């Protein structure tokens, strides 16, 4: 048992096949995974180099992410439960066809570093099995983890699969995926989860991880979307360390990867500009420690509306209408509900900038746009132009800095995560807290300009 541990997270500019009419062979196929597979090793010996612990690369990050079924085959390998206790790179020829796992062993075992990579598994089935595909195999997208020895500790199948990812299969039951470590317990799960129940919040309710280990080929959507803003707050949220690895690929805006703690990001890069990938690196505790449970109906719930008579509006966020009103001076105080959340929000600007607006917002209802899920949402942000109709638009910069600011609602959850994103999408660790009573608030005036201020609520009930 140690006292803290040094992370590790690369975000990947991946080589992706070319556009192919038919399957290409095993051979090619292993090819170019090996092509990808230098390019980590760069990373994972450079951050052994460091004395990192554990490394997290990205999802996607071998073989990429335009595939059908077939098309997709030849990069699978059948990758058995790691309850079998194996190490791939001591034993090779235990389960033939399986060089990528073993690559991945020999990178953990040489550089004595715990290694967490997505690939592609493989479980071929019967007509006997009535699940199975017509085709005859099911195709899961894996998260793998190899331990500092190079044995396989974890193998995770994506239960949440994003519209697209018609190449893989939806596992039969959510796999609650854990191993345990000297510098803490870790959980484990994959991009778009996030966004769910199942695996993710179990994890952490019921399993008692420490850190959360996460590849991901996210998308960014602002203004609530955005990579480094949500994974940043759901750790802030669920009290956990998290170790974020993201693919690079400005064209389809993949880019953010991190390392956050609890109370604060620890290490952030998001970069739109170049083709360049990143390792970044920073120190964490094992176990971290936690304030007390945060209520976050508690002080919204306790007071009087702080405007009445307001002017309103209606706004789209990304797909939800949302129930506005516009900020009108330099500092104020606002109340605004939809159903039954009420949001409150208290601020100074330091600076009224006189064609850059910014409104509060609420919205209290079902998401059914590339998914669907329940959200209560109170969200301070900077409307994309001078009209209103834009508020809740997609805004990548901005000139107003906060004083000070405090946002709170009366939430029907104890899911909530606090959102802090400024101009040119950069977090602002340190520069705020929250609050056991559920107050997001500012501990000093922002280091930049806002682009959002938002407390993001997910009622997993409703969904
Ligand atoms: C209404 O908003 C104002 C900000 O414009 C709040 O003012 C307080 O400002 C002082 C600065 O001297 C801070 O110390 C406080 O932190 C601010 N408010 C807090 C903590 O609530 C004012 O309090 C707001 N009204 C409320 C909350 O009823
Ligand atoms: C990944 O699951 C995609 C998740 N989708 C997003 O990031 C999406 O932009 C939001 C933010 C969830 C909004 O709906 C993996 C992936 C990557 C590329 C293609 C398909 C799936
Ligand atoms: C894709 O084609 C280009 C051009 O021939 C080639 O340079 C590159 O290596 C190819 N990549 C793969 C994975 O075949
Ligand atoms: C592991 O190191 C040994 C050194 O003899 C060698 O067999 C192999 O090339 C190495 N593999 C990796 C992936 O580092
Ligand atoms: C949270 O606070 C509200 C209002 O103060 C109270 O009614 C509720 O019981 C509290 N819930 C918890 C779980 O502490």
């Amino acid at each position: 048992k140690q006292d803290t541990f040094i992370a590790a997270v690369y975000e990947h500019a991946a080589i992706l096949p070319n556009a192919t009419l038919t399957p290409v062979s095993r051979e090619e196929a292993l090819a170019l995974m090996n092509r990808n597979l230098d390019i980590l090793e760069g990373a994972i010996t450079s951050a052994a180099d460091q004395g990192a612990h554990i490394i997290v690369t990205p999802e996607d990050a071998i073989y990429g992410w335009n595939f059908n079924r077939d098309s997709l085959y030849p990069y699978l390998e059948d990758i058995p439960d790691p309850e079998v206790n194996w190490i791939p790179c001591n034993n090779r020829n235990r389960f033939g066809q399986t060089p990528v796992q073993e690559r991945l062993s020999c990178l953990a075992k040489n550089n004595s570093i715990y290694v967490v990579a997505n690939i592609g598994d493989k479980k071929p089935c019967d007509t006997s099995d009535p699940q199975c595909p017509p085709d005859g195999r099911y195709q899961y997208n894996t998260d793998v983890v190899f331990d500092s020895q190079g044995k396989l500790v974890a193998r995770y199948h994506k239960q949440n699969l994003f519209m697209g990812e018609n190449q893989f299969n939806v596992p039969k039951e959510p796999e609650i995926v854990t191993f345990n470590t000297t510098f803490g317990s870790f959980g484990i799960f994959t991009c778009f989860d996030i966004l769910f129940h199942d695996p993710a919040v179990t994890l952490v309710k019921d399993f008692h991880v420490d850190t959360i280990v996460f590849p991901t080929a996210w998308m960014n959507v602002l203004p609530h979307l955005s990579a480094v803003e949500f994974h940043s707050a759901w750790a802030m949220g669920m009290r956990v360390n998290f170790l974020a690895s993201n693919i690079h690929y400005p064209s389809k805006k993949m880019t953010g990867s991190g390392i956050y703690a609890p109370n604060s990001s620890r290490a952030f890069h998001y970069d739109m500009k170049t083709e360049e990938g990143k390792l970044l690196l920073s120190q964490l505790d094992s176990h971290p420690s936690h304030s007390a449970v945060v209520n976050w109906t508690s002080y919204a719930s306790s007071i009087e509306a702080l405007s009445s008579g307001n002017k309103e509006f209606k706004g789209t966020v990304f797909f939800d209408e949302f129930t506005f009103v516009k900020l009108t001076g330099v500092a104020g105080n606002y109340t605004v509900c939809q159903k039954d959340l009420c949001c409150h929000l208290s601020y100074k600007m330091s600076e009224n900038i006189p064609n850059e607006v910014y409104a509060l917002g609420a919205f209290d209802g079902l998401h059914t746009v590339e998914g669907r899920y329940y959200l209560q949402i109170c969200t301070l942000l900077k409307c994309k132009t001078t009209n209103l109709n834009t508020c809740g638009d997609s805004a990548e910069t901005a000139s107003t800095r906060f004083e000070m600011f405090s946002l709170s609602g009366t939430f029907g959850t104890q899911y909530v995560f606090p959102e802090v994103l400024l101009s040119e999408n950069q977090l602002a660790p340190g520069e705020f807290q929250v609050s056991t009573d559920g107050r997001l608030f500012s501990l000093k005036p922002t280091s930049g300009p806002v682009l959002t201020v938002t407390l993001f609520g997910r009622l997993y009930e409703k969904d």
